[PDB]
């Protein structure tokens, strides 16, 4: 990559590495020839992601272990020798309880950032913040921006007002938990000065290959796997309409914060364009022509938002794709095709 | 008052009437000729009040009953007929327990605004927010200055990140309770924009007259009257150096913001003057010469903070007043002097 501020073969500390998007984003980091130390709750979670970027990118990644972001100084050990950081670890089971979900989304994002800070070789910092930190958007409403200024406030009304058995309840903590830790990173960066950038990537609902189904759930793409297995998730009805991005897009855009030159204190917008359920089920028919797949579901409406995405686009083109990659080549990332 | 923007003899709804600021609220609207309802949990949190303003203000005062403040539709009746609201309960137990103190903070003052929205008859409200909504000072930092863009955001990681053990989470949980209250206030005018003008008072430390010593606690003057009786309570060690305002002041201010027209969208700082609580035990010993009071407490220094309190004055001014009580008066309409 041509005037990248991380020389070639830096180390970058990536947290969260085991996860759905901190394995793609660690993929882009090694596919670009820079070393990667991973963390994970335990080296078990990581063994299977170890072998695989051991066999592809010989001895270019390590498994570091982090059990518990809320306590001080968790990040301490793991920050040392690094160039940059990507904390990609907060908490996507959608569980309702808000003391499960929020301190450690805040606590993880701060522990990482003061790792930083106390670290001189740290030039860049991304974190991975997601569209909901902006909005969870309505079904048909035109007229709706979204841009760096955008912030989701109805999301912290929603997380503390809604009672804990409200089907949306989790969806509404886990918006929160994205609003309030971004918002507090943008903050630390205003009252500390550290020597060090920070970008955030938000993406959207992110489709694409799953690297290891055996220890990984997959997040989003694993809902869409078991729709492609014919269940129905019930976390799939607790999402209302959105956009739709490519994994791999989103490993590029970490990649892009981590390095391009032209990309300073940004909020990166991973928002490909609108997609809906049975635009799911149709691309897979057309897959997968022999097999049987669940009915369409209802209309449930179009998310019309449009995002401010110039940051987003400069760094995919700065990375050599021509655009967005497109809903049916971020499908068949996940699934394949029959022939 | 002259031009003031709700007619004399108006009707006022006050939450929180039987709490320590919300009396004092009640009886600067009363002693300026308008009509109050105030709200309290039980008619008989208010009984004593009741009689009080029954005995000073004939026919001005009407206790009104809303058991939760939290449920859908808590305050539809009580909205009734006011030209005014001033919105003053929240939680000030200091509670480090999150979950019972920031939801009734944030779901009481959305369900007030809400039903402000729904009323035509509401032209202003004000909303009880505090001077920890902008900053919980440290000891002896300078240059630190408070303005109507300074908001406490270390209170949203402090609240949630530190443990319920941590000597000062409820002092953190409460000052994120304020903070994000008052955030969700402005972001439900700016959403929404309905037909009234909000206007947010931010108290320092309230000192003054506890009118109801049996049934009111008298919140922060309750532990000076503790002190001026040689009890330390528990609850002091919480309250370092900081800026103190009198009650009656307190008063003064929330009347101005609902009254004036000069006063639209603003965050009014009741912010006097720093004070220790050695200046306290001064203050004591120099009214009641004949008593016994603690000795001086470990000298922690000053709150060197600055605020912006253009507003505040300017509201003080057009009702009669030279500026702030001083910290001697605000101590001797508590404790009294033994002369
Ligand atoms: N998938 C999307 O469409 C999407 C959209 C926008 C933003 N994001 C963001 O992407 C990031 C990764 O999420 P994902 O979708 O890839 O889900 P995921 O596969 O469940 O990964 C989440 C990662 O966070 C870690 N983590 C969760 N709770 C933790 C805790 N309490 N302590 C330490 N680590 C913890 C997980 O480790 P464990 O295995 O140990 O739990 C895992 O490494 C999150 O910040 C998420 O908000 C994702
Ligand atoms: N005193 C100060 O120095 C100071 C400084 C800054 C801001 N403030 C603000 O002043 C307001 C009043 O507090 P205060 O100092 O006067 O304390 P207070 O004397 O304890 O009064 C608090 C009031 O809030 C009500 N309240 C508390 N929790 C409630 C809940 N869950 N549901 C309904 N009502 C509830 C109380 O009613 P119950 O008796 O029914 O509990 C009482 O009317 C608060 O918004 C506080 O943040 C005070
Ligand atoms: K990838
Ligand atoms: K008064």
């Amino acid at each position: 990559i041509d005037n990248a501020v991380l020389p070639a073969g830096s180390l970058v500390l990536v947290t969260g590495a085991n996860g759905f998007v901190g394995s793609h984003v660690v993929e882009q980091l090694l596919e670009h020839g820079y070393k990667v130390r991973g963390t994970a709750r335990s080296a078990s979670k990581l063994a299977n992601l170890q072998k695989r970027w051991d066999a592809k990118y010989p001895g270019r990644f390590e498994t570091a272990v982090v059990e518990d972001m809320l306590k001080d100084g968790a990040y301490d050990e793991v920050i040392k020798g690094a160039a940059g950081v990507a904390h990609i670890a907060s908490p996507v089971s959608f569980s309702p309880k808000y003391d499960e979900v929020v301190p450690p989304a805040i606590g993880g994002t701060l522990n990482a950032l003061r790792a930083a800070a106390a670290t001189p070789s740290v030039k860049r910092f991304v974190l991975t913040s997601s569209m909901m930190a902006a909005i969870v958007p309505k079904p048909n409403v035109p007229g709706i921006y979204l841009d760096e200024k955008s912030w989701n406030l109805e999301s912290i009304d929603k997380a503390v007002t809604l009672p804990e058995s409200h089907k949306e309840k989790g969806l509404w903590v886990y918006a929160a938990s994205k609003t309030m830790a971004e918002m507090l990173a943008w903050h630390f960066m205003d009252e500390n000065k550290p020597h060090f950038t920070l970008n955030t990537v938000l993406p959207a609902y992110t489709i694409g290959t799953i690297f290891d189904p055996e220890t990984q759930s997959g997040s989003t793409s694993g809902i869409v796997m078991k729709l492609f297995n014919g269940e129905v998730s019930p976390m799939l009805a607790l999402f209302g309409p959105q956009h739709y991005v490519s994994a791999f897009d989103i490993g590029l855009l970490h990649l892009g914060c981590l390095v391009l030159p032209q990309i300073e204190r940004r909020r990166v917008y991973g928002t490909a364009a609108p997609f809906d359920w049975n635009m799911v089920l149709a691309v897979f028919r057309k897959l997968w022509p022999s097999k049987t797949f669940p009915a369409d579901f209802p209309d449930q409406g179009q998310d019309l938002s449009v995002f401010d995405t110039r940051p987003s686009l400069e760094i995919l083109k700065s990375l050599g794709r021509e655009g967005w990659r497109s809903f049916e080549d971020s499908i068949k990332d996940l699934v394949g095709s029959e022939f």
